[PDB]
């Protein structure tokens, strides 16, 4: 049902400086590939036919990607080299990208209630993606889709880590449904000691928020910043249905340089124009210092 | 000795499409520093006063790179990430940073050419250094300088590859000198099979080249460097090359730019141990 996706980017990425002072983060290959155009990608595939990009004045850039680039086709394509023209025609055919341009990064929540002026009356829930999460593969959206077809309200997504790995996340207090990856959200408890995790179900870049999540938004005390889980607790207290599904696949992490190069790597070892030669030369590589 | 060096990077690096469509390949990160920084600290720590980047106009956010960000180091030192203030503030510290506009990519030769209007009266000799390679460690062009110093002309560097090695790459024809680490250049040979190849000595991508370089590329039939270089042998300049016995990175093609940054990368504890941990199970399954 949802045709609108957000796509949170307005943060710098302070983790990837200096390379982040001149260029995006969304915009840094995966192997090839940006992980705009992965998230983008992601949501089309679960029906987006939208998407809002919030960032930055700076960073306006972001949308430029999703534009065509005629002269570079061209010389593609006469060269012969219709593979790598099918691949820069990809993001922008995928979906029509609008931008919500967030003067000061002010957190999560306020990216998501600045993205309320790009959706029409038939956005009664939005998916909200964020690119410093890869989920594998595709698919969690519509999974999530099902939950509120059944339940109403809205939808998150957790990861299954051990209680002794869980500190650096967000972790969500559940009771059991029906499915048995599928739980009725009661809260969350920031990066509890292990002995305090009231589960194994940590907070997950992906949303199915209900159109009441910017009403909440606006109700909520604002910070030093609109805290999106603050909103999130508001909606359950008022009775909003939330649950989370559960990711039972593989994930990567983009939030910092190591996380990434795992990414890449795992990705390029799936290439056969990389892959065999790569293997070959790490299995040398991480014998030595 | 030189005081200017020449990076060119106009072509598009149509191996990291779809990225770079949007982003210029010199600014990618190696783990978290773009090439283009590698590459400028190289040159300053070889003597360059000066940096002239030659790229298209699409790319010339590469030159913003080289200046100050006033607002993001105030905001880094309130935040008392000392590191990250440090990591920013080194590209723009390094050297005095000009950009030339190449307004079509015609080649390597062209894009030397370019930047012959940012030379001034000083400039008898000027390095180049292309952003693909990484030439480890630093010291390459101060190898090269002491060659210039004692031949005059110009330099070329080359890598020492096997034959059966060698077919990827331009191939110099050679005689000795006094140094086993310097040959004299009569020519070169694009892309020998290993039993046509003259030598072992493969071409890199740093040059120190004697400003009679720029009427060589005038001169050169429509434009290739190796071209210019081979009518410069022809008219009786001197040219050497000094042969890299060290390590080195291609950041040519995603492959070879994932080998240079896992390689830096496991020798950062920020990543290093964990990144072994994670490449050791990860090599054992497809
Ligand atoms: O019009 C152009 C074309 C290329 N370049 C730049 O020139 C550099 C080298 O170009 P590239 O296509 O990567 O050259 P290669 O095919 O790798 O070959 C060059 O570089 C090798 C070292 O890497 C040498 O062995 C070769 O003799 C030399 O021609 C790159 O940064 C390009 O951006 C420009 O600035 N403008
Ligand atoms: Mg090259």
């Amino acid at each position: 049902t949802f045709t609108t996706a957000i796509v949170p980017a307005a943060g710098l990425g302070t983790r990837f400086l200096p390379t982040t002072k001149s260029v995006p983060k969304e915009l840094l290959p995966v192997v090839d590939t940006p992980a705009i155009e992965l998230v983008a990608d992601e949501a089309r595939q679960a029906g987006a036919e939208r998407l809002v990009i919030v960032t930055s004045p700076a960073k306006q850039s972001i949308a430029a990607y999703f534009r065509p680039a005629p002269e570079l086709e061209r010389s593609l394509e006469e060269k012969g080299k219709t593979g790598q023209l099918a691949k820069i025609r990809r993001a922008p055919e995928l979906l029509e990208v609008e931008v919500a341009i967030q003067e000061q990064a002010l957190g999560l929540g306020h990216a998501v209630a600045c993205a309320e002026p790009n959706l029409g009356p038939e956005d009664d829930v939005v998916a909200v993606l964020l690119p410093d999460d890869l989920v594998l593969p595709h698919g969690i959206l519509e999974r999530m889709a099902k939950v509120r077809a059944e339940h109403g309200g809205s939808v998150l997504c957790a990861f299954d880590i051990p209680k002794e790995e869980i500190s650096a996340y967000g972790v969500f207090d559940v009771s059991d449904t029906d499915d048995a990856d599928v739980k009725r959200v009661h809260g969350m408890v920031e990066k509890p000691p292990a002995e305090q995790a009231p589960s194994t179900f940590a907070a997950a870049g992906r949303y199915l928020l209900d159109r009441a999540i910017f009403d909440a938004l606006r109700r909520i005390e604002p910070g030093a910043e609109l805290q999106l889980t603050d909103a999130v607790a508001l909606l359950i207290q008022e009775g909003h249905p939330v649950h989370v599904v559960v990711h039972r696949g593989d994930r990567h992490d983009l939030g910092n340089p190591g996380g990434f190069l795992r990414a890449a790597v795992d990705f390029a070892l799936q290439d056969p124009d990389y892959g065999p030669e790569l293997r070959a030369w790490l299995t040398d590589r991480i014998a030595r210092p």
